[PDB]
């Protein structure tokens, strides 16, 4: 299975000065519970932004550049590359990823993210006439997540 995983805005914001725009520890622990023991494909400036590999998942990076050689992470220099990793493999970011891959996924998890942030990178568009509503989950607010936020699993048509 080829899958995204993402967490947008009402605008499709996903990020912001190479962060996410939003604290919201519960989307992490979703992220957890779906990528533990699976594959993340990320962007060379995910990666970085993370500044390490999330543990007890295989983290692989795409990158051109040649001198990548990072301890616990696997490099690719391809698209193509993708295709030939095993298991469950989810695109994990960031929008130059998401680009690439919207149109060549099985499935996306999604935080719906509800509320308008300022951003610089975006999710690209996407209609539900393409995809259909596997699962759609109101997230829970509490003193650490005050923003609402819903998650949905959606599967091409
Ligand atoms: N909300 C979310 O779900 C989410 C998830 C992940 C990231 N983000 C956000 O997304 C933003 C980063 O997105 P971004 O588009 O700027 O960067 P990115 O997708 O993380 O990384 C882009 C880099 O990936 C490498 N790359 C992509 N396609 C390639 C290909 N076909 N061949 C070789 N290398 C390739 C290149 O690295 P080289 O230049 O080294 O060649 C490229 O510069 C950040 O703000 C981050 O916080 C949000
Ligand atoms: C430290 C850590 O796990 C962390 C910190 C900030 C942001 C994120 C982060 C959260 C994410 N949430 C979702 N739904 N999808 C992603 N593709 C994603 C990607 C990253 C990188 C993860």
């Amino acid at each position: 299975t080829l899958s995204i995983l993402v967490a947008h805005d009402l605008q499709r914001v996903i990020g912001f000065e190479n962060q996410l725009p939003w604290h919201l520890p519960n989307d992490l622990k979703h992220v957890k519970k779906l990528s533990t023991g699976h594959t993340l494909v990320m962007g060379r400036k995910t990666f970085e932004s993370i500044g390490k590999p999330l543990p007890n998942r295989r983290n692989v990076v795409l990158t051109s550049d040649t001198s990548f050689n990072v301890e616990g992470v696997d490099v690719i220099h391809s698209i193509e590359d993708i295709y030939q990793l095993p298991g469950h493999v989810f695109i994990f970011g960031g929008q130059t990823l998401f680009e690439e891959m919207i149109d060549k996924v099985d499935d996306m998890y999604i935080t719906v993210i509800e509320g308008k942030f300022r951003g610089d990178t975006f999710f690209p568009p996407y209609t539900f006439e393409d995809w259909e509503v596997a699962s759609s989950v109101e997230g829970k607010l509490d003193e650490k997540n005050t923003i609402p936020h819903t998650f949905l699993h959606l599967i091409r048509k």
